[PDB]
């Protein structure tokens, strides 16, 4: 599963379950053309990797994390551990989704 | 000044106002930090150039402009005269945005 972070808080909660995992986040919005079109694709690898924590955070309903983590295009995904930021990629190319989280998973 | 596209028929009016001017159109963000960082450029330009309209749209505020624009990075220029889309340019990346304002007035 997917998901979705609700505030500040909500994101903290969600990094922390997480324990050691990786955790990859979608920063998307739902006027977004590459968002809709990969999301089933995290969504479909979020079923099969229990190890890594996939969590999206809709950037018009929270504006302070989009600016808290320099959003800039849109599908962005980030990779966290224990709190912490590994790396980040901008767009929707799903086969540099997979390199990433197998290099930081 | 930058003048802020309040909703699409607004949009309409304004490529009207503009007559056979070139328009930029800004989609931006508040939360997207490289936006920040040239919107005083923009308003340089708006105050200096006589031949060109400068407009902005806020994607958060106009999500449904910002969707049939196809925007995915902010901030997005789309240059449009007499109603025609010219060119477009993803990024804060002034100078071509220059070289395209120069390149369509």
């Amino acid at each position: 599963m997917v998901y979705q972070v609700k505030d500040q808080e909500d994101f903290t909660k969600q990094l922390n379950e997480a324990g050691n995992k990786l955790v990859v986040i979608d920063f998307y919005a739902t006027w977004c053309g590459p968002c809709k079109m990969i999301a089933p694709k995290l969504e479909e690898l979020s079923q099969s990797m229990s190890d890594v924590v996939f969590l999206k955070v809709d950037v018009d309903e929270c504006e302070d994390i989009a600016q808290d983590n320099q959003i800039a295009c849109m599908p962005t995904f980030l990779f966290m551990k224990n709190g912490q930021k590994l790396d980040s990629l901008s767009g929707a190319n799903y086969d540099k989704l997979l390199e990433l989280v197998e290099k930081n998973k």
